[PDB]
C-alpha cells in the first residue's frame, strides 16, 4: 500500500543530502520581480502575437504543483502567494544540464525560482518561457492527498491547497483593518489595555490563571478590556476602542475558542440607542466593502444589513416564542422558578427573578433570532454593569443583539453611579459563594475609579471572530482562526 | 491638616444623595454638538465683532476644572476629550435657580453639560455664553494635588492632569497605525496567530504558565509569533506581519513589561540586507510622520534616522570597545572564557564559544551603541532560528539593531534548513539540562513545517513599546504603555 510513500520520504532525504555536498541547498540570493497574480492583471487581456513581440522579461518564485514532462520539454505550475502561474521548462531554453540534471530531479512541493519571458499557449494560457530555473528549498516531505481535523493542526497545508480556505483568511484580513477605518472614521481611539489583569472583570466567565515568578503575584487572563477601557473615559478618552483577544476557560467549541478576538468601544455623552445606530451601520459597511452589497448568504439563509434590524425587549422575545406564556410568572420568583423547571431549566440556588426570566428567555427565544436581531431591556441580576433604566430599575439599558442564533455583540448604557456598581459588586461576590464560579470579582479599583467621575457613557462589545464567520460563511469558529485551539493527540 | 479633605468625600456623598431623591442623578440623556479643539480651529482667529453677530450656539460636556464665582456670574473652565473651553456662566443667562441653587452646588470634577453662545472676553479668549447648564455625574472624589507611582496605580488620573502625558498616548495611537499604514503599503498581511501554545517557542525566555480547565491541558503565554508566523509562509502567505502582545516572567523593569508589543514581519524570497533596509525605511518614515522631522531628540542625545545607520559585525564592535582585546581569544573557547572572566563575566557550564563571544560584546560594546546601529554576524550558538552564513558557518546571518543602549530590533535570514534546525533544538535542549533556564523547547510541529518546504525567507522583530519610547523622548516604558504591570500595594 502506503510504503512507497516512505519511498517518497527516503528518496528525498538522500537528494537533499547531494545538494548539501555541494553548496546549492537552501540559498537565499534569488530575487523575484512579479508575483503570479501581477503577471495575469497585467497580461491576460494580451494575446501572443502581443507577448511575443513585447518579450517581457520576469522573474519569480513558488512551490512547484504540478509537472507533465513531455520529453526535451516540460510543464511546471507553479504556485505562489497570489495564485498560480504556468513555466516552460524547455531543455534548451534552460543552462546546458540544468534540464536533465537538476530540473527533472526535482520532486513536488519544492521551492523553485524562475526566470524567462511570457507568451500564450495553444490554450491561450499565460506562461513563461522558462530560460534561468533554479531550486530554493528541498521539500522533505510530499503535498498532501486525510482527517478533517487536518487544516486545523497543520494549517499550513490547508492554505498550500483549500483555496475557500485561503481566500477565507485573506477576507479576515481585510475586514479587521475595514473595522478599523470605520472605527476611527468616527473619532475613536486604538488604545491598548493590559492582558493581565490581576483581578478580571468586565464579562462572566471563569478566566485563565497564571503566576508571575518575579513578583509572587497570581495573574489572569482577561475576560474582557471592559473595566479598564472605562476607567480611560474617566481619564477623558471619551471614544476609546480596542479590537484584540481575550480570554475564557469555555470549552472548544464553534462558537468558541479559549482565545478569540473581540471589539469593545466606548462612546462619552451617548446611551445604547447610538450604540445600535453604529452596530446597524457598521454591519452595513462591512457589508458592502467585504462584499460589494448589503445583502448577505450564511448557511440555508440571507441576512440584509441594509435592512434595520428586528428590535425586541426581552420579555417580547419570550411571550412571541411561547405564546401560552402567562406573562405573570415573569414578575414573581416562585413562579419564575416554577416557569422554568418546566421548561427544562434547572434552576440554581443562586438564581433570582431576573437570572430566571433571562434563563428563559435563553431556553424559549434566543436560537430563533435568525435575521439580525437586537433584544433590549436585560435584567438587573445579570448586567451588573450597564446603567439601569429610568421608568423600571430592575432591569437595566441593556441590548444584546442577534444574527442567526448566535450572539454576536453586547452593548449598553454604561453605570456611571460609583454606589450602585459597587453595591452590584457584592451581589455577584454573595453569588459566588452561593455557587456561581462565573460571578464576577469585586474590583475595588474599578469602584474608586467611577468616584471621581465617570461621564455618562455607552459601551458596546462584539466577538469578531463570530462576524467574521457572517462574511465568509464559514459555519465554525476553526475556520476563520489561522490556528485554533486543538483538543490533543 | 487634611481631615478638611474628609470633609470633601463626606460633603460630596451627601450632595450625591439630595440629587438621587430627585432624579437628576447619573442622566444620560445630554448631547454636545461641539468639542473643545472643533471651537477652537473653527473660531479663534474670529474676533468678538464677528462672534457676537454671528450668534453661534453650541453644546459641550465635559469635567469642570476651574470656578470663580464672582457673585451674580462665574467662570468655568471645561476639560473634555480635545482640550478646555471657557464658560461664562451668569446668573440671568440661566434658567430660574439653576445658577444659586444647582451651579454653585457642584464641585470640582464633577460632569457639566453646557448649552450657549460663543464670543471673545476682555482676554480675547474664546468663550461660551452658557445658557443651559446641567449636571451630569457627581464627582464623589475630587480631583488631585503626592506619589510619584500614582500616575501608572491610578492612570486615569494621569490623564486627566497631565498633558504630556496625555498627548504621548495619543502619539503612540498615530504611531501603531502609522507603522501598519507603512507595513500593508509595502505589501504584508496582518494576521493572528496564537497567544497560546502549548510549546513556546521564537526567542529565548521564561514563559508564562496556565492550565486550560477543560482539557487536563498545561498552555503557555507565548514569547513570540515566530514558530507560527514561520508556518504561515510555509502556507503560502509569503508577507506576513502581526503587531501584537507577548508575554515572558522578566522582571518589571524600565525597558521591560511582562505584557509587551511587538511586531514581527516575515518576508519571502529576501535576506537579513532586505531588512535592514526597511528597519532604515521604516525609522525614517516614522520620524517624519509623527515628527515632521528625520532627527529626533531623545535624551540628551539626537538622532538622525535620514541618516543610515552604523553598522559593525559583533567582532568589529568588540575590538572597537575594548581595543586591547586579543581577538584570537573569540577563536578558542578556554581563552574566550578566560577573556570573559576577565572582564567579569560568570560563564555557566552551558556556555559555548559563541555564547562568551556574545555576553562578552554584551558587556564590552552594547551600551556603547548611542546612534542608530545594527550589529550584524552573530554566532550560530545563540540564533537557533537563524540561517548559518555561507562562508562561515559557526555565524548566523543575523542582525540585532540598537538605538540609544537598547535592543530595538532582532531579525535575520530564517532558517529553511529542516535537518539543522532539528539539531539546533537538540542543542537548545541539551542547554537546558545543563542549566539554562531561557533554553528553547523542541517544537516537533515546527521541524515539521520547514520539512514540507519553508521558501528562503527573511525575518525581523521589533518592540514597538521600546520604539514609541524613542519617538515621545519617555524614558521608562511605564510611561508609554496605559497601564503598566505593578509591584503591588
Ligand atoms: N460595555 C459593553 C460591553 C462590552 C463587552 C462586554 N464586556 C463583553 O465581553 N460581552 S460578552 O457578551 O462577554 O462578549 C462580547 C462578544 O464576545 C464574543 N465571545 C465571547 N466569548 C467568546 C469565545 N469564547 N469565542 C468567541 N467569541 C466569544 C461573543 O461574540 C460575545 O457577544
Ligand atoms: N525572525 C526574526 C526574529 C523575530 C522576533 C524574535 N522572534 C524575537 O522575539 N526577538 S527578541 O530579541 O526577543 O525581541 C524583539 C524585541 O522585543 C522587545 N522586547 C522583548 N522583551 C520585551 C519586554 N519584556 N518588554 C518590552 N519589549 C520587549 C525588544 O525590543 C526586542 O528587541
Ligand atoms: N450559568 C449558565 N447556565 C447555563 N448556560 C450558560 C450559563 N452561562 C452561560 N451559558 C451558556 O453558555 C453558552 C455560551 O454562549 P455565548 O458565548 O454565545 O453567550 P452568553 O450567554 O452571553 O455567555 P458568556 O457570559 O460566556 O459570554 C451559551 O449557550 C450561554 O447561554
Ligand atoms: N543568560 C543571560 N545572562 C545574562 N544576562 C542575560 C541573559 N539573557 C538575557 N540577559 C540580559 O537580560 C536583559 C534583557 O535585555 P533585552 O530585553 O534588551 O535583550 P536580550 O539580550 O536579547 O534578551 P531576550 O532574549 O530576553 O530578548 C539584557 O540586559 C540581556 O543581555
Amino acid at each position: 500500500e502506503a510504503i512507497d510513500f516512505n519511498d517518497e520520504l527516503r528518496n528525498r532525504r538522500e537528494k537533499l543530502a547531494a545538494l548539501r555536498q555541494q553548496g546549492v541547498a537552501f540559498p537565499n540570493d534569488f530575487r523575484r520581480d512579479h508575483t503570479s497574480d501581477q503577471l495575469h492583471e497585467e497580461f491576460d487581456a494580451k494575446d501572443n502575437q502581443e507577448l511575443e513581440s513585447l518579450n517581457i522579461e520576469v522573474s519569480v518564485a513558488g512551490r512547484m504543483m504540478t509537472r507533465r514532462i513531455m520529453g526535451k520539454a516540460s510543464f511546471v505550475t507553479l504556485q505562489d502567494v497570489g495564485g498560480r502561474i504556468q513555466l516552460y521548462v524547455a531543455r534548451d531554453s534552460l543552462p546546458e544540464g540544468v534540464y536533465n540534471d537538476q530540473f527533472k530531479k526535482w520532486d513536488l512541493g519544492d521551492i523553485i525560482g524562475a526566470r524567462g519571458t511570457l507568451f500564450k499557449t495553444q490554450t491561450g494560457e499565460l506562461s513563461i518561457h522558462c530560460t534561468e530555473l533554479r531550486l530554493l528549498t528541498k521539500a522533505l516531505r510530499p503535498l498532501p492527498d486525510q482527517d478533517q481535523e487536518v487544516r486545523y493542526r497543520q494549517r499550513y497545508l490547508d492554505l498550500i491547497a483549500n483555496d475557500k480556505s485561503r481566500q477565507t483568511f485573506v477576507v479576515r484580513s481585510k475586514i479587521l483593518a475595514a473595522i478599523r477605518q470605520f472605527m476611527v472614521a468616527r473619532g475613536f481611539m486604538e488604545v491598548e489595555t493590559p492582558m493581565m489583569q490581576v483581578i478580571p472583570g468586565g464579562a462572566s466567565a471563569r478566566p485563565f490563571i497564571t503566576h508571575h515568578n518575579a513578583l509572587d503575584l497570581d495573574m489572569y487572563l482577561r475576560i474582557a478590556p471592559e473595566l479598564y477601557l472605562k476607567r480611560l473615559v474617566v481619564g477623558g478618552f471619551e471614544r476609546v476602542f480596542e479590537i484584540n483577544r481575550n480570554f475564557r476557560n469555555e470549552g472548544i467549541s464553534v462558537r468558541h475558542n479559549p482565545e478569540f478576538t473581540m471589539m469593545e468601544l466606548y462612546m462619552a455623552y451617548a446611551d445604547y440607542h447610538d450604540l445600535i445606530e453604529l452596530t446597524e451601520s457598521l454591519f452595513r459597511t462591512l457589508a458592502q466593502e467585504v462584499l460589494g452589497t448589503t445583502k448577505v448568504t450564511y448557511g440555508e439563509h440571507v441576512f440584509d444589513f441594509g435592512k434595520p434590524f428586528e428590535k425586541l425587549t426581552m420579555r417580547e422575545a419570550i411571550k412571541k416564542y411561547r405564546p401560552e406564556t402567562d406573562m405573570a410568572d415573569l414578575d414573581n420568583f416562585d413562579a419564575a422558578k416554577a416557569l422554568a423547571e418546566s421548561i427544562g431549566i434547572t434552576v440554581e440556588k443562586s438564581w433570582g427573578l431576573g437570572r430566571i426570566v433571562t434563563e428563559i428567555f435563553d431556553e424559549v427565544a434566543e436560537a430563533h433570532l435568525i435575521q439580525p436581531t437586537f433584544i433590549t431591556e436585560y435584567p438587573a441580576e445579570v448586567s451588573p454593569l450597564a446603567r439601569r433604566n429610568d421608568v423600571n430599575p430592575e432591569i437595566t439599558d441593556r441590548f444584546e443583539f442577534f444574527i442567526g442564533g448566535r450572539e454576536i455583540g453586547n452593548g449598553f448604557s454604561e453605570l456611571n453611579d460609583a454606589e450602585d456598581q459597587a453595591e452590584r459588586f457584592q451581589e455577584q461576590v454573595n453569588a459566588k459563594a452561593a455557587g456561581d464560579d462565573e460571578a464576577m470579582f469585586y474590583d475595588e479599583d474599578y469602584v474608586t475609579a467611577l468616584e471621581y467621575g465617570l461621564p455618562p457613557t455607552a459601551g458596546l462589545g462584539i466577538g469578531i471572530d463570530r462576524m467574521i464567520m457572517l462574511f465568509t460563511n464559514s459555519h465554525t469558529i476553526r475556520d476563520v482562526i489561522l490556528f485554533p485551539a486543538m483538543r490533543p493527540q
